[PDB]
């Protein structure tokens, strides 16, 4: 019993975090085999960020301009290349702690763990979601660029996020590990701002199924809804449209609790209408949307990775 | 910027988790040098637990009744003994991944990271507080016994909790690593229940400071108060008394923000008396009490460990 924002054990990623220094700039890099990945804006001064030309800035750099430090060991950079918005530094030592990994680009609504690091050293680990507006609500201070986000389903690390910058409203933007930004954001000092965010409807429903699994039924009602009537209502509360894909994905949780997905939609409709009336759901006084269906199955049943 | 429930990086503890089997029971052990620590109730059948004589039950067992598996590798048990409610299994092999560590007993209101494990394999990590009623609001299923809680101080792991049981309300009870229970709980099948809880006042204040640092200011006011007056309010709303030492412990945060503790207390008094009026603080509609002052400093200062 219980329900917690539960991250993956971070050790497989800890062994990968290094410090990258270029000029006066220092941030974090990810060391996998003989390559260190980090944000390409490591090569920029604050004064370059208004209109950087990365091709021009990078061609002026040599291998020994990059100081890579693993623990208190220095790694020799022997090559460098740019792939989209990430810099790949070839070093002549392969990381002996390189886990089983792959790079995955995720969809809005997906969750992952973040290992916040400073100077190549892990600070802490927390859960995040890719918001519908393609930002993440992280906790990041100066020096955190190059921190990564990942899942570790079944003993393989799936890297899905590298941290690049904080937007004016205090949320965060970055790339996948191929260097493509999530959303329309750019590694340039512009007027870019997060779009209006929405609530991840399929996740809220999953969390309501988690509450039922753990013994709370008080928010259910005798009603049902059509998919389209549910969406017409939910979008008036700035909830994301629920698709048939989302219904299908909730199937297993529907089967385990005996509550049809559109019946759970009926309950959410009423919860949006009424609020909680002084009650909580799984310790929260708000409707929580950063647990996916897969997350709920991962936690309300017991599955682990070595 | 941003504020998240942040666990410590778990890598140093992951390398210590093993699977311990005795008879039909499987749970988790903590492998440090050549000793594996786990709950002593691992030796008991369900029948035994009705009224266990652990000393007598343990003498009926021999070393090879304990099967210890570090990943794919079996460890040979060469000795066994209890300290309080913890069983100590001496093994043939010292754990080469043993971190620098201490066994520390924590106080109510202090927080720690939990590395939830099943079959000796880490599953997830989350942050918990020791409640004033000496339970923890964990997330644990069958097989999670032997999971541990810890804090990290630079390179030193401070182990402070081992998981033993879940209580009827679904909250959790355990021991320190010397096998002393937190709270008036025993490792036997008998009627046990969590006592009425209280809210950790110094932690709410710390979180209010975290909110100010992150730009949430609407609850600040012109008023200030005294310790005695505030503790009358705290007592009425089932908050822990606030002591002079709590004020001193909040000194750094009152310095980072410039808001004296008794000024912030005036804000919390008003939040308790009149509620939040549909507003939120740091993305929460209730008053969060599982962030210590040190948690706030650590997250709004970027403290790292390695
Ligand atoms: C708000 N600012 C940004 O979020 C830009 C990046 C800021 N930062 C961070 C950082 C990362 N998370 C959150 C932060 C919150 C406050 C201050 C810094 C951070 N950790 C850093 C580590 C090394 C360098 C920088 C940095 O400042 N680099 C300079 C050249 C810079 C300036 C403007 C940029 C604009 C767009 C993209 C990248 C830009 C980059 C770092
Ligand atoms: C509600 N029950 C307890 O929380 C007792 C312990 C239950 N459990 C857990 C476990 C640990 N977190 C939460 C759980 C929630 C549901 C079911 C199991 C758990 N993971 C276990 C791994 C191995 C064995 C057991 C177990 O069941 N052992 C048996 C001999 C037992 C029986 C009665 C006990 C009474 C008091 C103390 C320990 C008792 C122990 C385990």
């Amino acid at each position: 019993s219980g329900f917690r924002k539960m991250a993956f054990p971070s050790g497989k990623v800890e062994g990968c975090m290094v410090q990258v220094t270029c000029g006066t700039t220092t941030l974090n890099g990810l060391w996998l085999d003989d390559v260190v990945y980090c944000p390409r804006h490591v090569i920029c001064t604050s004064e370059d960020m208004l209109n950087p030309n990365y091709e021009d800035l990078l061609i002026r750099k040599s291998n020994h301009n990059f100081l890579v430090q693993a623990g208190n060991v220095q790694l020799r950079v022997i090559g460098h290349s740019m792939q989209n918005c990430v810099l790949k530094l070839k070093v002549d030592t392969a990381n002996p702690k390189t886990p089983k990994y792959k790079f995955v680009r995720i969809q809005p609504g997906q969750t992952f763990s973040v290992l916040a690091c400073y100077n190549g050293s892990p600070s802490g680990v927390y859960q995040c979601a890719m918001r519908p507006n393609f930002t993440i609500k992280g906790s990041f201070l100066n020096g955190s660029c190059g921190s990564v986000g990942f899942n570790i389903d079944y003993d393989c690390v799936s890297f899905c996020y590298m941290h690049h910058m904080e937007l004016p409203t205090g949320v965060h933007a970055g790339t996948d590990l191929e260097g493509n930004f999530y959303g329309p954001f750019v590694d340039r000092q512009t007027a870019q701002a997060a779009g209006t965010d929405t609530t991840i409807t399929v996740n809220v429903l999953a969390w309501l199924y988690a509450a039922v699994i753990n013994g709370d039924r008080w928010f259910l009602n005798r009603f049902t809804t059509t998919l389209n009537d549910f969406n017409l209502v939910a979008m008036k509360y700035n909830y994301e449209p629920l698709t048939q894909d989302h219904v299908d994905i909730l199937g297993p949780l529907s089967a385990q609790t005996g509550i049809a997905v559109l019946d759970m939609c009926a309950s959410l409709k009423e919860l949006l209408q009424n609020g909680m009336n002084g009650r909580t759901i799984l310790g929260s006084a708000l409707l929580e949307d950063e647990f996916t269906p897969f997350d709920v199955v991962r936690q309300c049943s017991g599955v682990t990775f070595q």
